[PDB]
């Protein structure tokens, strides 16, 4: 839609911010590796940030700080996942650890996370920061529960992947000067994040070997082996999309963005499918 | 002098215990081995001492000391990270990956958990400073890798940072908010002393093919006996900055002496073990 065009502009805008961040970084030695980790990315979370900021009436410029922090928090998490799953490529590059070793990347990572938090606090204040610290903890709890994915698929992916989406959407509440939608915005990102992860796991079963699959995805095998994976994934997607559609009706969004807002679950769902 | 350390190091061990209990779920990644990697509790106690030493209850420091230690654990854990030589077999290496995995998960849980402890007890202002301090700790490690970086500056971020943390937190605890900026400097000097002193212990009772990091730079001191010369020259040197800032800070009466004994007790605490 215009969604795709908005995304392309946001990506370029977010890429610009990363460079300004990098160079302006006094820490001369940390730029080389930080750059490699922040290097590429579609920046979907950061653009959802900017998107909802504008859809709520705010000034796109006020979403910049969160936009940056988010993409910084995301990039740092990928560099870590690549270590956890021991993957050597990021879809067009060696993996950070391959090029610098687990030792450096993890430290660099423990530096970037606090940095992103500072940016969020400066740009938005203490309440925004505390919310971010809670979503950070949630995420770690998520990685954990991804260890023994016996049960709680939906809750597990909410914490693991959804936490960052909640951050993306909730921060647009501050950026747009509409803090009264805080909880509504948190639930928006929760629905989008669950939809994004469920679809992403699905695409994994249809584009990779059954053995090489692992993580939360692994919890869906029981559906896959019966040829009922698509059926389950579609149910989860319809549920949360309804929950989403209902919710955005009760949110003070600008009339001219409602159609784009209402088609976001499709934008993210078909976006993952397309590439695969 | 020690009438406190021994009694509090026991309180800390008791606190750390109730905590490790309300989080049995993380046993899956051997959380305790990280929380208990350190039994000393210097930073934790160092936080309770300087607190009361300002009229604060022994109570007000619980959160601080607990969070202080958790973060030290988080810090040590990061030291466990092993790079893959790729020269190992497939089996011998699967467990290194799982260790690196354990580190990454427990670390990213403890840190925000401790920060929330520091905020729930002392407010957003105490929270922000901690974030700054943890951020600096990470930088100390990155440069500790290698680049023969300014030993002093690189030692302040490595071990100092977390030391500045424990002191400055007593100020919030002691509700003597104005003594905030005062304490941050306390830890800084002590801290540079703890590490310089320690870095010296590895230069006396430690391997010849070992030594790395900051202590490395000392390369031009060991091969000429001047090593001990730089240590003494840096001990008193900074001890002076410490000895100065102390009396300036409105500590209190009953505990104004032993405080000057701290810069000594740390070194000896280390120089005795080896």
């Amino acid at each position: 839609m215009s969604i795709i065009e908005f995304w392309l502009e946001a990506k370029a805008t977010i890429d610009r911010l990363i460079e300004q961040f990098l160079n302006s970084n006094r820490d001369w030695d940390l730029v080389d590796i930080s750059s490699y980790i922040l290097k590429d990315g579609k920046r979907f979370r950061g653009t959802l940030n900017m998107f909802f900021t504008v859809a709520l009436g705010g000034d796109i410029k006020d979403s910049y700080g969160g936009a940056l922090a988010i993409e910084i928090l995301h990039s740092a998490s990928l560099a870590l996942c690549d270590i956890v799953d021991l993957d050597a490529t990021r879809r067009g590059d060696k993996a950070a650890w391959v090029v610098y070793g687990n030792r450096k990347v993890i430290f660099i990572t423990n530096y970037l996370i606090p940095t992103a938090l500072r940016i969020i606090q400066t740009s938005y204040g203490d309440d925004a920061l505390n919310t971010s610290i809670e979503l950070w903890k949630d995420t770690s709890v998520g990685a954990l529960r991804d260890m023994y994915d016996n049960s709680d698929y939906i809750r597990t992916i909410e914490l693991k992947t959804g936490s960052l989406f909640k951050l993306s959407t909730v921060l647009s509440a501050y950026a747009s000067k509409h803090y009264n939608t805080k909880q509504q915005m948190l639930d928006v990102g929760k629905y989008l994040g669950i939809i994004y992860q469920v679809i992403d796991d699905f695409v994994d079963y249809k584009t990779k070997k059954v053995e090489e699959i692992d993580g939360s995805a692994k919890q869906l095998f029981k559906y896959y082996r019966e040829g009922k994976l698509e059926e389950y994934v579609r149910s989860v997607y319809l549920e949360y999309k309804q929950k989403y559609d209902e919710l955005i009706s009760n949110i003070p969004f600008q009339s001219k963005y409602l159609s784009e807002i209402r088609s976001l679950p499709e934008f993210l769902a078909n976006g993952l499918l397309k590439e695969a």
